Parts: structure tokens; sequence; C-alpha cells
């Protein structure tokens, strides 16, 4: 019997509200906006409900403070976080958000244990690992949104240099969602043309490539410093929706995200940004990029960052 | 010559940013986000720019505080306003927002005087009238967003009662965007069936229609009371986009909006909520609904409330 | 566990192929194109498959001659028919297509008895009734596409007169899909304005309305006489997809279609064109239009046509 | 002034009608369907017109046999051809179709000389060269659809092997649209990973790549053999629309098409399959792929086959 698709958004702040907005606009699923703050999800849900007829969507969007309402959710997107932007590093939110995810894990485990969980809450890679351990959900049904955002930024900056449609730039960011993230320049192409060729042709310099890599790594601060009252939320929301689409429509889409990687990239069981295939069984495979020796080292340094913050969490107050 | 469509969003707050998000997502046009507040429009533009590749759109979205950047704009959407939500009525911000729109009027007059202008700034009907006077733009190239939002709520509430797709409800709200808005119950139809028939069939009572009419007029408060930090912004943004679409696509679409009504509804030249036809020449026509004596009276009261508040603004002490 | 939606198209001729094309384009479902003609569905499926990447859809489209391949189909759309356009009346195909539907009913009953069946095969209303009797599927899970096509034509012609967007014209055609079909002028509106008002305003004449009614009734011949090699197929395909959308997305959409009507319009168990609500349980309700005495008589004459052709079939060779 | 976009489709057969269908569905532009055959374009235009309200599009679609009706066309797409499918090679219809394109050239030269012209008529590369010469239109405003169709098939077949979304495969086909097309295997990547890496990882063999390359070159026959009444038309139509989109939306999109290559791939001025950048000024650039010695040679052979057949047409007996 046909049932409507259902996405639960845990945390109805800046990102959560836009996710509901976009999901509703696309008629991808019904949405449940969950939050502990009185009135917030209810007001956003009512507002978004009014827009549905304008978009020609019959998606239902409700606000709640009750985990019972996320029962039967196909996808759970976790945006829940302590207030205030990070000053210097995403891991400043580590202790507070780990405790939030403990609570979220109990709600999910009880009401929708078969859901595909997409974590957004920072510090992303550590939070995803934490959520999986506490919730007990299968590794392939729990992942983190990060790579799509980082890679979209990487692709956009390359596209802005060459003056071409970013959809025609292929480019990946891998590793942890932090300073150590690795935009893999070696496997970048624009319409099938690699960066090495554009260098020979005189259309881009290595220094320009290095600036694009740097820009990608610290892009979050550029947005956050301009917004002042918080961090990026339009693109992170859009990225979460693309990931939800891949699962709900069984796309077998190649998606860079934080996934449990245990037989690739020289690691033996860790959550980190890698190119995955996402479909109706969640994370169905991981693909191995052709990394240079330098890039393999940078990835190693990224893995170290993830392990370091993970150990800090294991010795929390 | 093919040129990209260009939409200028004046005021990059809650509604302005959402308009930019959706316009870009749909690839309806390039977007210029204008604001006086430092950082805000640049930050949102950068964030939204990163999402464009996720949506498969090539729309360019930039942020600015320089009116020279809105030149050649096909459409201008004005959300600029002084801070703080309305208490009981929308017409408390009259003098401040009139002052803001003077600057916008001078900006548009200089850099894009052939633009279709859609005002959203409250108090809507007076602001629209004020902008046209100060700007000197043709009456048919200046209107206000209100009816689409109110009609959308009206359609939504009717649809919830009957348990049907709101897209299959036809319903209009006319008059001023305030407590004296007139949801024309006589114009209502659900897939060809009118409310009178549904009463006779016993599928809706007169008391329920009264509640729906009331809900529509006070719906803005229900949202604001729950958001607590401001007024509705997801649905108002979407409404403005639908109006922009009608213009840019030359749809000849029926759009309830605040337009210069010169020879309909017993008025000689006033900006108020009416069902217009919008195409490439702006407001191209106005339709005449079959209003009941009661609805004629309610609209008459609505017309007076506009002129009352309009004359107060003319008498600048 | 998330499974892809599946639509089976029985008959991969002119309409069938476009249905697959559009369903695939929209990524509404996977498609199985069934036909008895060797090579035809396979070639169309391969061709349409190549277009999927161009549309950004991951829909799978296959061609088959084996009813086993329609197992687990959520929706079955029946386009199967004997060759050649009708000369004067759709019922010329009655005897041949009744026998085809006997075969289709066995395939559906065995492999996907829980499917929502949308019949297109002419003579529509009699074929739908025939399919339901032979297949044994519930009345609410078997219907015929016709009203959406007839009403879209009716709406288009009205829209073409007034020079407005047809989406803003509300108008229904009811009764049998034949010469006796009833375009209900009484409940037509354009942006909430009834035709009676446009007559008073001098914008349309009753004779012009009568021509639009006639044009609607014989529209099929206008298309067919121009195509020469067959009858209309672009719009009928689009109409079938809208009906499939309503079921698969649980829209509660108001859809004029041939449905089993037993407590409305003065009939006690007959398939005929009526305004329905379609959702995940198929035909979930029928709505009652406000018909004039003249329109009630015309509907009576339509019912007689349907019964007459139905009796002819009951006394087949 | 906002004006509607306008696309003229010259030749309203299998491909032409599908282009009209999709353009209208997407509301990309108004459509003029031109043909010499009586009734055909009028019938399809009327049929497609009825579907517009179903799709929620206001695109106007008309049929004609008068070149004056294609005036002011932003894009012209040429499908006009003599009847009958190709036997073994596409270059059998040279003289007949060259004669047809003379008429189209004179029509476009008179009524819409600033139009972006996309030729589809076979033999593609020679027809494109012929049309530009006879029409006198700028080289950058005239191109041929081929590479998008071939690249789409190439991407699709690669994607089927790896079991991933074809949209996440980057792959180009260059050279002539014939047996000497060159699927550049060296340009292939699946989410950043190249075929060389997949070979090393043991996820694809060299023999399988050879089969995929072969499948791509002969794919047109597989479709034609199954359709039996003609050649592929769903995917070719969609390809032409994607090219029109790139122009009308000013996408700066990477489009493999038959373009005037003057200073790349070792040629001084010839129409052949190359990766172009298409925007509002037509073909705005050409990208240089890193071809292997073998691929350079295969492309060289392809270039000769164009000039061979091109010189045969220059020598009109
Ligand atoms: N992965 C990424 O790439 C990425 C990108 C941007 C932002 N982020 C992160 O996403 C998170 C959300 O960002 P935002 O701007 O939407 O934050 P926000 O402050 O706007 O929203 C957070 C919401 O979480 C709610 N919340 C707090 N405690 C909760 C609990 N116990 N249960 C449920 N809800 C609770 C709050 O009420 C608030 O509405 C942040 O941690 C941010 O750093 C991640
Ligand atoms: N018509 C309707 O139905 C409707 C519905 C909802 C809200 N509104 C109204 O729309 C307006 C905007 O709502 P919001 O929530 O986006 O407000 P907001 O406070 O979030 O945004 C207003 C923006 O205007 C900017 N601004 C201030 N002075 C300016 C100037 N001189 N030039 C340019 N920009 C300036 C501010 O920096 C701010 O970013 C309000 O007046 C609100 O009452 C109307
Ligand atoms: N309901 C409506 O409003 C409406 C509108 C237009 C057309 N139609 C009808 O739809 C039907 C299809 O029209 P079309 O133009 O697509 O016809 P078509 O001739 O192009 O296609 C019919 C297909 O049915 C196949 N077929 C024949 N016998 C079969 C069997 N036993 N099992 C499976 N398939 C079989 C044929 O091989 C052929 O491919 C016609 O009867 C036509 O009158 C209905
Ligand atoms: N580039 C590619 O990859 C590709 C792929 C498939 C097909 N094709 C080619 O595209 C062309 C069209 O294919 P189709 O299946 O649509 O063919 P079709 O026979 O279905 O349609 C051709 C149309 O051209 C019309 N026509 C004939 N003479 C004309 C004239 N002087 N002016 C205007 N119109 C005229 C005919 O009436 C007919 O409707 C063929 O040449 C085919 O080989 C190219």
């Amino acid at each position: 019997m046909i049932e409507r698709r259902k996405i639960a958004v845990i945390g109805s702040g800046q990102i959560g509200g836009n996710i509901a907005y976009i999901v509703g606009k696309d008629n991808l699923a019904d949405v449940v906006l969950f939050d502990i703050a009185e009135g917030i999800p209810q007001g956003k849900a009512l507002d978004i409900t009014h827009s549905m007829v304008m978009f020609g969507s019959t998606s239902k969007v409700i606000g709640t403070n009750d985990y019972a309402d996320i029962s039967g959710s196909d996808v759970v997107i976790i945006t829940a976080s302590i207030p205030g932007r990070p000053k210097d590093d995403r891991s400043e939110l580590l202790f507070g958000n780990a405790r939030i995810l403990d609570s979220v894990a109990e709600g999910v485990k009880k009401y929708c244990p078969n859901a595909f969980v997409i974590c957004i809450t920072n510090p992303l890679d550590v939070m995803v690992s934490h959520f999986q351990k506490v919730s007990g959900l299968p590794h392939n049904k729990v992942c983190g949104m990060a790579g799509v955002l980082d890679s979209s930024r990487f692709r956009t900056f390359i596209a802005q240099h060459f003056g071409v449609n970013a959809s025609d730039v292929s480019a990946n960011v891998i590793g942890g969602h932090g300073d150590g993230m690795v935009p893999a320049t070696s496997s970048v192409s624009v319409g099938g043309v690699p960066l090495s060729s554009f260098i020979k042709q005189g259309l881009i310099t290595q220094e320009q490539i290095d600036e694009i890599v740097c820009h990608t790594r610290i892009a979050w601060k550029e947005v956050a410093d301009n917004l002042k009252t918080g961090t990026a939320y339009f693109a992170p929301a859009a990225a979460a929706v693309k990931m939800a689409e891949a699962y709900l429509k069984d796309k077998k889409a190649v998606v860079p995200c934080s996934a449990f990687c245990s037989n690739h990239y020289g690691v033996k069981g860790i959550y980190m940004g890698v190119p995955t295939i996402i479909g109706k069984n969640g994370v169905e495979d991981i693909l191995e990029l052709d990394l240079t020796p330098l890039e393999q080292k940078l990835l190693g340094e990224s893995i170290n960052e993830v392990n370091t913050i993970s150990k800090v969490l294991d010795n929390a107050p």
C-alpha cells in the first residue's frame, strides 16, 4: 500500500527550516520539524505550509516537540546544536552537541530505528561516529553531510575561475570536515579536461589552484564572518536534501559524505569524508580516488585530526 | 540578443534571502541582494551561491550595498524595512518605512526605471502607493505582494477542511492587506463546486466558513506568535517569486495583488488588493468578481482604511 | 524498506511511449513498457533510457512482452488497442478492444492485483467497466483517463478566448468520453469570475461559449484529421501521468475521470466521467457539481449513450 | 522589454514533435512547428497545446508551413529530412537533405538571421557545414547535435557497468557523428575516479571498456532494429533541448557538439564533434581534451571522413 515518504528534521533552526522548505517545495516527502524550543518549529511549519500551494506541492509539514511524531520516518536529518557560531574551530561545539546527540539517538532508536540518518551537527565526523555508537544503528544507515558542501564550494570556485557551469566541474573534497579537509586537485576535471592541461594551456596557474584549495578549506569563516549571527545554512540544507533524495529515490548517486570507511584509503573502521554510492540501502559502497603521494599524506593528517578530537570526546567531563 | 533575467532584492533580511534562494534554485534569474547592513547580503549571496551547483542552476547571486549594481534589473522586489515585528496591526511602521522607500525609489529611478517593481514592505498598500508617487514609475509597473499570500492561506484552510489538494481550490482575497482584507467566499470553488453547494450537501457549515474567513485574516499572528523573533517569511518570499514569474514568463496569470485600480470596484484611482492579469507589460488587466452586498460593504470599509492611512503620510509634519 | 515506484504501461504505441518518456523525465517511477509487437517496446525503452541522463533522472525504463515483468507494479496504465483511428465514433473499436482487455485483465490479476489501474483504451467508459468486471479488481482501484483530457481542452479554449493562463481557468467536462460529453459551462470560472459576469461585461457571448462547448466535444476529430495516421497522443499521455502522480504521491487531487459512481448525479452504479478525489487508496471520493436543469438533461443523454454501447458489448459476437 | 523566448522546429516528424512537447512542458519557450507536410505540424501543435495546462505551462505551440512564422526566433532546430531510415551508414541521404537545408537556410536568412541554429538532420557534420555556408550565419551561431546524444549513451553504458547514477559519470564523445565517432576513454571519470584506476582496482577490464566503446558507436542500430519504422527520436529530441537550454539560459555549459573548430585538435577551420562552451553568444569556446596517441589517430581518421563526404557535396554534378 502506497505511503507518503517521511523526513524528520531534528532541530528547526536556520538549516532545519530551509530543509523543510526545500523538501516541501520539491514534494520529496512529508516533513516533521522537531525542536525543543517552544513555538519555533510550529511557526516555521505553518509558514512553510502556506507556501505549499504556491509551489504546487501537497507535502505536509508539521512542527513538534514530541519524538513520537517522528515514528515511521524514512529519513532523519539531525541539525540539533547548542547556540552560537564557532569562533575558530567547529570542534568548540564538541561537548555540548555530543550530549544533544545522546538524546536524539534515544528518540530515533525508539521511534524510527530503520531510518536513514544524515547527521549535520558539528563537529560533523566525530558527531556521526558518536551518534552511530550510541544509537546502535547499522553503519550503512548513518552518515554525515559534509563532502557535498565542501565539494560544491570547491567546484564553484573552480567554475568561477574558468567562467563555466559548475555542474560541468568534477571535483571532490575528502577527509574530515575541518581545516584538514582535502580538496583532491589531482582528480579535478572541467568538461573532461584535467587541471594539468589548463596549466600547460596558460588558463590557470598552480598558485591560483592553491588559492582555490585554501578558499575551500576556510570557506565557512568567509560566510560566517559576513552573516555575523551564525554559520552557513542555505547550502548545507540543499546538500542534506540531495543526500535524502539519493536514498528516497534509490539513485545510486555518487555522494561525498562522512561514512564508515574500513577497507579503503588505508583505514580500518573510521567515519570520514569519502565518495560513496547512496541508494535505498543507505551507504552501499565507497569509491577509491586516485590520490597522489602528497594527497595521501594530507589525508593522513586529516585522519589524525579526526582521531584527536574523537579521543578528546572519549575523555569528556 | 539573449541576456540573463535579473531580479534585484532590496532588503536582504528574512524574506529577501529566501527570495534569492528560490529564484536561484529555479534558475529564474540572476539575483542582486541589496542591503545597507554590512556583511548580511554578501554572506547570504555567498552561501546561496554554493547551493546553485547542488540545484543544477547557473543563476549568479551577488550581495551589495551599491544601487549601481541593480542597473538593468528586469524586476525589483522591495523587502527593506525598519526592525521589529508588528504588534496588533501592520500600520505602525508607516513613517520609517516610507523614508526607506524614498531611497529605494531614487535608486530604481536612476539605475532601472523600466523594472517591474513588487513591493512587500509594510504597510503594504500605502507603501506601494508611496513608492509609485516618489519613483514616478508607470502605475502598471508597480504593485504590492499581499493577495497571493492571503489567497494562498485562504485556499489552504478551505483545502484542509475538505481534505483535498489546495491547488484544486480557487479562492481570492481582495482589499487591503490588513484586518480589513476580504476573503471573497462567493468566489470560492473546489474543483468546480461552490461553497453554497457544499452547504446544501452538508459537507460544510456556515460557521465553519466564518472560521476559515477569520483564520485567514489573523493567520499572520499565529505564525508570528510562534516564531517570536519576527513575522512570516517563507510563504511571503514564495508569493513574491510567483509574481516575478508571471512577469518574466509573460504568463497572463491571475494574480491577486495591490494594483492601481482605476475603473473597477467603484474607485477612480487607488492601490488596493484586486485580481490582476500579470504579463510582460506588468499589471495588464483587472478582473471584476461577483461580490455580494456584504462583500461590497467590507471592501468599501477596506478602501477607507487605505485612504485614511495614506492621507496621514501625505501630511508630513 | 524503500522500494522504487513502478508503473506498467500496457501498449507501447503512440501514447504508451510518451507516458514512459514523461514518467522517466519526471523521475516519478520506473517504467515497464509492455507490448505484443516484437521489438517496439524494447526499442522505445532503450531510446528513452538514453534520454534519462539528459534529464537527470535515474528512472529505469524497460521494454517487454512478458506479463511477469509487470509484477509488483504500483500503477498499470492500459493503452492497448487494435490498429487504425476511428472514422466517426470511438465505439468502432469496441469489439476488438474488449477482447484485448480480457487478456490484459488476466495479466494484471495474476501479477499485480493490488495495482491502481488507469484505462485509456477507447471506447473509454465502456472499456473501464469491462476491465473491472473481468479483472475483479475493486471499483476504487480501476478508473479511466478521459475527463482530464476533455477538461484540459475545455479550459484551453476558454483560456484562448480571454487571453489568460489556462491554469487560472476552472472548468469541468463530465459524463461519457464521446459526443455526449458534458462541458458544464454553469460552473466555469476565470480567476473566480463566472461566465455570466463576462457576458454582462461584454467580454464573451453565449454563442462564443456554445462554440467552445462544441469545439470541446469534437476536439478529437480536429487533431485526428490533421495527424491522419492516428488520434491524439501527447495530451492523453500527459493526462495519464497526472492521474498516476495523484495516486503515487497521495495528492487528494480533484481529478475528472471515469469512475464507478453509485450515489451521485442520479445514477446507481455506473462508470462515467465525474470529478473525483484521487490518493493512495485510488478513487477516494466523488464530488457533486452544481448542474443546471439543462445540464442534468445533457448528462442524462450521456448516460444513455454509455448504457447503449454497454448493451451492444453485452451482446457481442 | 521582456519578450517570450521563441524556438522554431523545422521538420515536425518524430524528433521535431518531441522537441515541441518537452520545450512546452518545461516552459522554456514558445514553439513554432514548421513542416511542408500538410496537417502534421498543426495536429501535433494542437495536441501538445492541450497538454500545456496539464503541465502548468503557458508556452504557446503552433503549427505552420510558412517561414514568415519563424521570424524573431531565438533558436532554430532543424530536423527536416527525406523519409526512410539509414541502412548501414547515416551518409546515404546527402543530396536530398542538402537540398532541403537550402530552403531552410533561405528561410532563416530572411526571417531570423540572428538565431542560434542547431542542426540535427543527417549526415550531421556535413549538413551543419552546408547550412552555415548557404545561410551565411556566423560560425558560432551554427552547430550540430550529435555529441550530447553519443556522450549520453557513453555515460549511460559506463554507469550500467558500475551500477551508479549516469549523471555522476563524466564522459565525452568527439569526432564525426558516424562509425568514426571517438568515445574518449581517457576523459572518463565516475565521481572523480578514472578508468585506469578502476582497471587497477579490478572493477572493470579493458575488454569491457572496448565493448562499451563499441556499444556507443553502434547504439543507433540497436534502437532502429527494434523500432523498425525509423531511427531513435526520444533521446535526440532531449539532446537538442539541452543545447537550446544552454543558449537561452546562458549557462556557459560544456556541450559536445558539431562546431566550427579553427585552432584546436590540429585543424584550421572545420565542423566536427568537440567539447564546446555554449552561452548567450552561441558556441563561445572549445575545450582541448588530453587525447592519447590512439585517440588522436582515430580522430584524424574521423576528420578525413568529414572532408571526404563534404567535397562530394561541393561537386554538385
Ligand atoms: N555539516 C556541515 O557541513 C555543516 C554546515 C553548516 C552548519 N553545520 C552545523 O549544523 C548545526 C545547525 O546549524 P544551524 O545554523 O541550523 O543552528 P541553529 O542554532 O540555527 O539551530 C539549531 C537548533 O537546534 C535546536 N536544539 C538545541 N538543542 C536541541 C535538542 N536537544 N534537541 C533538538 N533540537 C535542539 C535549537 O533549538 C535550534 O533551533 C550547527 O552545529 C552547525 O555548526 C554543519
Ligand atoms: N505583504 C505581506 O503580506 C508581508 C508579509 C510578511 C512581512 N511583510 C513585511 O515585509 C518586510 C520585510 O520583512 P522581513 O522579515 O524580511 O524583515 P527583516 O527585518 O528580516 O529584513 C528587513 C531588511 O531591510 C534592511 N534595510 C533597512 N533599512 C534599509 C534601507 N534604507 N535600504 C535597504 N535595506 C534596508 C535591513 O537591513 C533588513 O535586512 C517587513 O516590513 C514586513 O512587515 C509583508
Ligand atoms: N481516453 C482518452 O481520452 C484517449 C485519448 C486518445 C486516445 N485514446 C485511445 O488510446 C488507445 C491507444 O492509442 P494510441 O494512439 O497509443 O494507439 P497505437 O496504435 O499507437 O498503440 C496501440 C498499441 O497497443 C498494442 N497492442 C495491440 N494489442 C495488444 C495486446 N493484446 N496487448 C498489449 N498491447 C497490444 C499495439 O501493438 C500498439 O503498439 C486507442 O484505443 C485510442 O483510441 C484514448
Ligand atoms: N544527429 C543525430 O544524432 C541524429 C539522431 C537521430 C536522427 N537523426 C536525423 O534527424 C532527422 C530527422 O529524424 P526524424 O525521425 O524526425 O525524421 P522524420 O521523417 O520523422 O521527420 C522528418 C520531417 O521532415 C519533414 N520535411 C521534409 N522535407 C522538408 C522541407 N523541405 N522542409 C521542412 N520539412 C521537411 C517531413 O515532412 C518530416 O515530418 C533525420 O535525418 C535523421 O537521420 C539525427
